[PDB]
């Protein structure tokens, strides 16, 4: 006998923004200072790393808005 | 007997900004100081890494709107 | 029998950005200043570094917007 399956959902959403203006943004930090000191690095299967930094970010998008939809139709996993 | 599967799902998504100015930005920090010491580095299989890094980021899309979407029909995995 | 097995998602979406003008942006950081001390590096299988580095970066698309879709019909993995 038949069987039937079926994935029909549907997708209308709206993810938005209106900003008049985007400001007067001052990234100014103080000087940072990083000191890392070490004897050995030893890294083996997959290892990831970051050692000493010093990351400034202004990032200011002016939208920035996001969507994640995942689907799925599975019969063994 | 027939076995009928159908993935159909439909999408009208929208991912949207309206931005009427994008503002007046100054990224001005302070000289970073980064300093690292080691005697010996060893790295092996499938290492990534970053050692004393200074980064400096203005990124300021006027968008930047993102939609991620995946869509899986699976048997087996 | 009829085994029928039908992918046919429909994508009518939308990823958008509407900026009237985008600014002024100033990226002035300070000098900055990085030291790195090794006395040995020894890497092996598939090893990617990066040592030692100092990124100004200003980017400013104007739209910056990004749609990541991926679709899989699939039986084994």
């Amino acid at each position: 006998g038949k069987v039937q399956i079926v994935y029909k959902p549907v997708d209308l959403s709206k993810v938005t923004s209106k900003c008049g203006s985007l400001g007067n943004i001052h990234h100014k930090p103080g000087g940072g200072q990083v000191e890392v000191k070490s004897e050995k690095l030893d890294f083996k299967d997959r290892v990831q790393s970051k050692i000493g930094s010093l990351d400034n970010i202004t990032h200011v998008p002016g939208g920035g808005n996001k969507k994640i939809e995942t689907h799925k139709l599975t019969f063994r996993e």
